[PDB]
């Protein structure tokens, strides 16, 4: 289980920080889990709290979701400094650019017609079932099939995708909230995050949010950085360049790049899952909903119009 999320400490240390990394999932941690996926639109007050975040300079602020980028663009594409990480890692949208960075162009997707054929088959047996075919990963939802039915027919899928398909793919598969998800398995969100801690070495306040199991893979990251202990005394914490960095380089480029050194210390990482305390978790802390995620931030930026 997790301590509520301090948000006096973190206000505090926002307060105090020189540069900032935020970082957002965005389904059932920036905005409620809902019937259909199309619907997730974010509120008035939602788009306000991310977009003033980006407005300041001191901070670097990211969306890593298992959203397709065409769905994040239409939402966020308009806030020009909000980064965007789009299909758990296989894209990625710097701030600066306009278009996504394909992380998987190295990588084997010849699984893709296979998993679609799998979903295909229980999507047109299963009432009420969708499927989204996305440019990287595809994903079955079974929320509005009947309630016994889809449990029991996300087994089978699941059953058939474990013991016959992912053993010979380089796959993942992921079981979300009413959903199965097939993505690449050189790819997560915590390779995400890692790139943006070698991008940016002079961060001293991390802030990272998510609501499922994919985003522990976000939560491990924030820990591993460090030594199993926690860093001894004034030790520097070094960290050599990650997959989610030279994969996407030249091995002319990447045998140039240097180790860095983070400014980044334990006290200074807030990561934060979305659920109740007694959620089992890598993160640090909880809060219970979406709505309160955003409204830490609302609070703590009403707080900095003062002084
Ligand atoms: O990584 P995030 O940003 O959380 O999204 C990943 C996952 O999320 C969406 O599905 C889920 O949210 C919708 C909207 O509330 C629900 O209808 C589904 O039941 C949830 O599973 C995306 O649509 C999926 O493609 C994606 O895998
Ligand atoms: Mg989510």
């Amino acid at each position: 289980g997790t301590p509520a999320l301090d948000t006096a400490q973190f206000t505090d240390a926002y307060k105090k920080a020189n540069k900032r990394l935020l970082l957002f999932n965005y389904d059932g941690t920036l905005t409620p889990i809902v019937k259909v996926p199309s619907h997730a639109v974010p509120t008035e007050r939602t788009r306000n709290a991310i977009a003033a975040l980006c407005k300041d300079p001191k901070n670097v602020v990211y969306l890593i979701s298992g959203r397709d980028g065409d769905f994040l663009e239409e939402h966020w594409g308009h806030l020009d400094r909000l980064g965007l990480s789009a299909e758990h890692g296989s894209f990625v949208k710097q701030p600066g650019e306009e278009d996504f960075i394909n992380m998987t162009e190295a990588l084997d997707m010849s699984w893709m017609s296979e998993v679609e054929e799998i979903f295909k088959y229980y999507t047109e047996r299963t009432t009420g079932s969708t499927i989204e075919v996305k440019k990287a990963s595809i994903t079955w939802h079974y929320r509005n099939s009947d309630p016994d039915f889809g449990e029991f027919q996300c087994k089978q899928a699941l059953d058939l995708l474990e013991s016959s398909l992912a053993p010979r793919r380089p796959i993942e598969v992921l079981v979300g909230k009413k959903n199965l998800e097939v993505r690449p398995l050189a790819v997560n969100k915590g390779e995400i995050v890692r790139r943006l801690m070698y991008e940016n070495p002079d961060v001293d306040l991390i802030f990272c949010a998510g609501d499922d199991k994919t985003d522990e893979d976000m939560f491990r990251a924030l820990r591993t950085i460090f030594p199993p202990g926690g860093v001894v005394d004034n030790n520097p914490v070094v960290m050599k360049p990650p997959v989610a960095v030279t994969s996407a380089l030249e091995p002319e480029e990447v045998a140039e790049l240097p180790d860095v050194e983070l400014t980044i210390r334990s006290k200074g990482v807030f990561a934060t899952t979305v659920g109740p305390p007694a959620k089992r978790t890598l993160a640090g802390w909880h809060v219970t909903c979406p709505e309160e995620v955003v409204e830490a931030f609302e609070s703590l930026l009403e707080e900095i119009q003062v002084v």
